[PDB]
DNA sequence: AATGTCCATCTGATAAGACG
DNA sequence: TTCGTCTTATCAGATGGACA
């Protein structure tokens, strides 16, 4: 919900990024920042092998080398247990940062 | 050849918010 | 209600491939 990029206005991105003072930059323009600290010269032109879902808004790897969705890799690297395809929740659920 | 830049994509930290 | 707990978003940093 409802964020455009704070320099090239960009809409959708592998993976959003915030700057020092904590506004939403896409994924090239702010591991641009981080590393050259200057607003980044616009000018710019699968399935979790453990709960088989198509979605999640992160991918991960498992111990094998295969692609796993979000809650599983994190459920795994924490329980050391593969995570029950009974905590298979519905749909998506969002959340609101803020520095 | 050999290094540097740009950037998706992964692994790691922080912590939101559902729920006991 | 109120407050810990636990799953897992959503941030930050690491790693690597593509191109100059
Ligand atoms: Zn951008
Ligand atoms: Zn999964």
């Amino acid at each position: 919900m409802g964020r455009e990029c704070v320099n090239c206005g960009a809409t959708s991105t592998p993976l959003w990024r915030r700057d020092g003072t904590g506004h939403y930059l896409c994924n090239a323009c702010g591991l641009y920042h981080k590393m050259n600290g200057q607003n980044r010269p616009l000018i710019k032109p699968t399935s979790c092998a453990n709960c088989q879902t198509t979605t999640t808004t992160l991918w991960r790897r498992n111990a094998n080398g295969d692609p796993v969705c979000n809650a599983c890799g994190l459920y795994y690297k924490l329980h050391n247990i593969n995570r029950p395809l009974t905590m298979k929740k519905e749909g998506i659920q969002t959340r609101n940062r803020k520095m």
